[PDB]
């Protein structure tokens, strides 16, 4: 209701959403994991990007790496250090220890250290103070409830010199105590906790932001993935989005369903074809991306059960010839396990593909394929992200989602995802005179009338051939028709 | 049965109900956390609402923030200290440790901070102290049964001088121990314990008053959240409300749903919508929404798996036309997700909206959708609040429930909220010829004859036209008509 | 076989029929807890009900507690121990310690200790000697395997001295070991355990013997309540009703379900009623307690759905008018939550109402509804308790269960305690021609011909008036009945 504590941005994508802002300006945060988890990368990525943006140089601490490893690190991702170094505008200074020295002080070299880092900024100019590893100078040779007092001067200095400092801290557990001797927690206004907890024989990075004194945030822990660009935390908002559809709508790539969707299924909606094994649904995501070849539209497919080779061969069964949209670049194949990553990279891989080929049309076949070693709560995550990031780019998404119970059961989609589709199209058996016929069905629609009816349909040597109707029988999505 | 002890208000809202009337007088009080709960918070809100309501004055000791720091902090709430500080009415003591300085005595500074404190007392004629952070001076360099005796004779001392104290501990764990030395429940009289519980990734703050001598209070966990405003406990009980209305009800939208429930459903109900999905349910709480521009009354509408453009646009296709109700001030969306934020903020949201707008009509859609991740006895919380909330202010409200199983079941709701509610409409699919048709139902009413009988119902370009009945037909329920 | 130990009563209300008669004359006994849990409660009712009743003096030995704020905690629960101290019954001695003063001896205090306590005995000729807090003493400044000599000698002298003894220690867990140094269960020969165990943010306080050498006892947990009287446990026994009415019976209030019973349930039954929500159960409930206005009997009404103004619009849209009972002190309406406070303490407060209005007919609307978030065996506690609590003092009582599967199911109740109540009614939805009718049945009797028979009933704007049968249909209660 009035105003605010300042805070300067970080430049990491995700990371200004849930902190409101970024770090708050003068205090200190503090940055704790296990090892293997990304607290040396978020403090270089910190530093390079306000170094980038904003002209603002920084200053970095070491105690356990050497300058030029860090340097050599830093360049497989990208960006180069050395040249920032030669330019004056990056400082590391370097408190590792000599291999051959003395150890008759056990810890008071942090009177002094105060001071190298002190005239350091003083002739860099620097704003951004990131000690890296600095649990291993007030902690070598203390034990408990003496460290207190030692972060206590620390964090009091740098507030009182007046720049953002950034800390680094081991963990012994993922989901004990937040720092090695619990006592950290409570002297540091800002603590980030980063976690590589395993469960299923799968690893699975996350962020949380316990406390930020003054401020506001996001409660609880965010993923993140770190790619060959950094740190990429995925955020969770969709309020850019304030345009829909309502005009002119694209084609399914079926005549017979355009007809029974009302004149094709919308510029941008959330498409869920479902049913049973063997039903047809490959052959509805193929005649949903041929479609683009007819408009010189791009669309890509993801194949998470097939490969390529499979999905080229069942396609010129069907008179398709994928090669020729391979060749005119209108066509792009992922091909990928559901095993071969976690459920989280494939987000961002998914991502990745549709900004790079920037398509019209996405396909993900099998969308219960990769749903079943992940519990419910990380599938609903993975499904919202996915359709709000087409919905947001204004592209027509159809997926697929086959069911275990394959005849006459209820409950269409067992993950409970049917609710943020827009349309769904169902697939069954339906066993006529002992021969197992099958038939579609529009199930539900969001905009249009949408042909209330169950027709049968067949797969012939050119496409879907569908029939009449079932109108002399009874009882059809239970498996048991009755004729009357 | 006799006379109780006295007891002096805190004035913040929710804490007053749980306590039986607040903090007693004279003893003294340990609010124990983790780190990051709000144990500054309670105590800072505990001085100022005393110092603005009843003009009472009170000291705050500190130990490891400075004054400046904890002014700046407390500004971004909206309360400013630093004018209370120089009209005489609050003291913050500083205790905190000078960086530069000597370690020559543990911890012996008690009988000087006694005198400290109680010559501020004598100068500023305070009545509530408030010691924060007083983990740090008492264990300092101390070990276990060794603490016992100085936090006695701290007690001893503040309850000689006679005035209301407010102390502050740390832990360790969550649902372990409750202070760090398991020694600190025994002196004090009072305990108030706060938590920062994690699951399912998600965090959730809940207050707990342990031990009250010689009075009585509310036994268990109760939620918070600290807003823009501090802490605000939310309490349970609904004595409040001692009027209902037989007397001249609302109009529901439809004029044939009126007719079927009877004339209007009531001036304040709870209306539950259920059924499967794509049935209709977004329908008939745009038609419940829409009917406030009749009367010029003001309504809104809340929607966890939509997005405005989503609702504007099936909306126009249906012949609502919300942006001029929109633009005449007469609704109002708010277009959020259930995995935004947690469930215990969700009410907060609901509570802060209908206090700003006053509106009279509230439709929450998808009741069932932010019911996923949480457990049961979260999501009945939730309701439970949600309704008292709108009964308690005479609002007619309506809610909306999609079932998993989409055909033929039972048990209406999974949940099991339906004894909350007031009317059930039930909707549902009947095959009829192999055209998958939908049907309306009346479910339940109270205080109405409401017409027990199974309409027909489609979905044309204006609104829900509701045809005859299903009188030659047998178990519609089932999702298998058999006509006779 | 043989004669046993003698033994004194506490006269504590619950607690002399688990030990079979009190505590062992002569010996001690350990009383070991969380904080905040009755030790000390515990102490001082065992004084003064020993000191009104037998006129039996005693002492309270303190260690922590100044005696005027322990004399301040038990004036709030009604009795005075000041005038008690003033007539030389009651003396507590001060062991406490002084805030000022030296620590060159760590606990060689108990020699003098004992000489202290044993002239007060000799002084006032006391009887009951109550240690307090006894783990201050010899665990001050000791360690482990050295306090079993320190409380060894103490439990000797206050045997040689012969009086009866007990003690209060504290714990650190609720589950784990029974003190705080895992010792003290070796050395008294009573261990009495008192725990606070929190569960789904409900705590609950349970008592438990854990051994009397030479006697026998009851051997678990039993829980137990705070009252404003002091501790109130509650027994397991139901040896005192030796008395039954097959004579004349009380009306139901429907002259068609009194026709259909017999005559009248009984003048002391417990009568069930079931069936799915919105059927008619409230209705049910309202004429069974409407009744007692012609015969000029009390009854009253237990609601924790209602909302007090919702049961008299309810009940005038019936033609009941509960404001005349009301005013001519008949009717009694509680109109409170499930989880305003817990399972445990709705025993306590339907006891409390059931003694002081003195009624004849109870009736507890939706015994359900509080079954949610409790376990199946506290449940069956609660209703056993509530099912002999109203039987042994002769009063018909009425309750209300509403199922989860509405259609056609089976198991009458899903908390199985249909083998508690004497007679069952059934309730039941009934698809006739598609317009959802419902129907009645008398499920079981325990005395009566009961009028096997299922009778269709309506709710006119009077009462509930019951039709004749299906006679003409199949499979009623699997709700989807076929005519033949
Ligand atoms: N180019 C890269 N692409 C993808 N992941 C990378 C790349 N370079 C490093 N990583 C990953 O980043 C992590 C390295 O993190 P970083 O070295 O910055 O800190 P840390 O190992 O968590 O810290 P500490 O040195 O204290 O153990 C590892 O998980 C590593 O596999
Ligand atoms: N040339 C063909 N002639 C006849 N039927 C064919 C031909 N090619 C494929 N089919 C039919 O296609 C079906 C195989 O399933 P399809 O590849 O269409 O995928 P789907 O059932 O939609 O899903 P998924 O691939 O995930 O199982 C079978 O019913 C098979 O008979
Ligand atoms: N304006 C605000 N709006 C919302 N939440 C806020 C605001 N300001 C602070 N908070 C939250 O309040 C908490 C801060 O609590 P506070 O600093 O009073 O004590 P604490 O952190 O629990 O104690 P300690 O300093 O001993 O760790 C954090 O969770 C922070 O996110
Ligand atoms: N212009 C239209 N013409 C015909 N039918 C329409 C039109 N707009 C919407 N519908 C129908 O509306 C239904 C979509 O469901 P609706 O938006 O009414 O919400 P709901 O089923 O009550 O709930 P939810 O949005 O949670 O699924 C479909 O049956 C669809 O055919
Ligand atoms: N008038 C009262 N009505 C209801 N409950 C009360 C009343 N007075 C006290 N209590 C409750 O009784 C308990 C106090 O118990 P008591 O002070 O006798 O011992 P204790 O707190 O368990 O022991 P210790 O002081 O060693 O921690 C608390 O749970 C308190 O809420
Ligand atoms: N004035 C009235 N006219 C017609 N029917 C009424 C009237 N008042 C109530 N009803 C009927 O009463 C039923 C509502 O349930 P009722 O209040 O009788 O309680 P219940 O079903 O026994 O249980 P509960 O209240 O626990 O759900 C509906 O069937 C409704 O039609
Ligand atoms: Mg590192
Ligand atoms: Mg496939
Ligand atoms: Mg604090
Ligand atoms: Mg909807
Ligand atoms: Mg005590
Ligand atoms: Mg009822």
């Amino acid at each position: 209701e009035h105003q605010a504590i300042a805070k300067m941005r970080t430049m990491i994508e995700g990371f200004d959403d849930i902190s409101h802002g970024g770090l708050p300006i003068g205090r200190s945060t503090l940055v704790s994991g296990t090892s293997g988890t990304g607290k040396t990368l978020f403090s270089i990525q910190f530093l390079y990007n306000g170094i980038i943006e904003f002209d603002e140089p920084g200053v970095f601490v070491t105690f356990e790496e050497t300058p030029q490893d860090i340097i050599k690190n830093a360049r497989s991702f990208g960006w180069d250090l050395a040249k920032l170094v030669d330019e004056g505008k990056l400082f590391i200074l370097d408190a590792s220890p000599d291999p051959e020295g003395q150890e008759v002080v056990g810890g008071f070299d942090l009177s002094a250290l105060i001071e190298r880092i002190n005239y350091a900024i003083q002739k860099y100019r620097a704003r951004r103070v990131s000690i890296d590893s600095v649990t291993s100078v007030f902690q070598q040779y203390d034990a408990s409830s003496v460290v207190r007092r030692e972060l206590f001067r620390l964090v009091a200095r740098l507030k009182q010199i007046g720049a953002t400092t950034v800390m680094t801290t081991e963990r012994i557990e993922e989901y004990g105590p937040i720092a090695r001797y619990g006592v950290e927690e409570f002297v540091s206004d800002n603590v980030v906790i980063l976690r590589n907890v395993l469960e299923g024989e799968r690893r699975r990075r996350t962020l949380e932001i316990l406390k930020l004194r003054g401020t506001s945030h996001m409660k609880g822990e965010y993923p993140f993935t770190i790619t060959d660009h950094g740190i990429n935390i995925f955020p969770l908002g969709a309020m850019r989005l304030t345009q829909r559809s309502s005009n002119v709508r694209v084609s399914s790539g079926v005549v017979r369903l355009d007809e029974m969707c009302g004149g094709g299924f919308f510029k941008d909606s959330i498409i869920l074809a479902t049913g049973a094994t063997g039903t047809g649904k490959t052959l509805l995501v193929s005649r949903f991306v041929e479609n683009a070849c007819a408009n010189k539209e791009r669309a890509i497919l993801f194949a998470y059960e097939e490969s390529r080779a499979q999905l080229l061969r069942n396609a010129y069964s069907w008179g398709m010839d994928f090669e020729e949209m391979e060749r005119q670049n209108l066509l792009k194949i992922v091909c990928a396990y559901p095993e071969s990553a976690g459920l989280e990279d494939h987000l961002q891989i998914i991502k990745s593909e549709i900004n790079d080929f920037k398509p019209a049309r996405i396909a993900i076949d099998s969308l219960s394929a990769l749903a079943r070693g992940v519990s419910n709560n990380a599938f609903r995550q993975f499904v919202i992200g996915v359709t709000g990031y087409a919905k947001q780019e204004e592209i027509t998404g159809l997926f697929t989602n086959t069911s275990d119970q394959f005849m006459g059961a209820h409950s269409i989609t067992d993950s409970h995802i049917e609710e943020i589709t827009d349309t769904i199209i169902l697939l069954q058996y339906v066993e006529i005179r002992g021969e197992m016929s099958r038939a579609i069905n529009v199930f539900k629609m969001r905009g249009s009338w949408h042909d209330k009816a169950i027709r049968e349909f067949m797969i012939s040597d050119k496409g879907p051939d569908i029939k009449d109707s079932f109108r002399n029988f009874e009882r059809i999505i239970s498996g048991s028709p009755t004729r009357i």
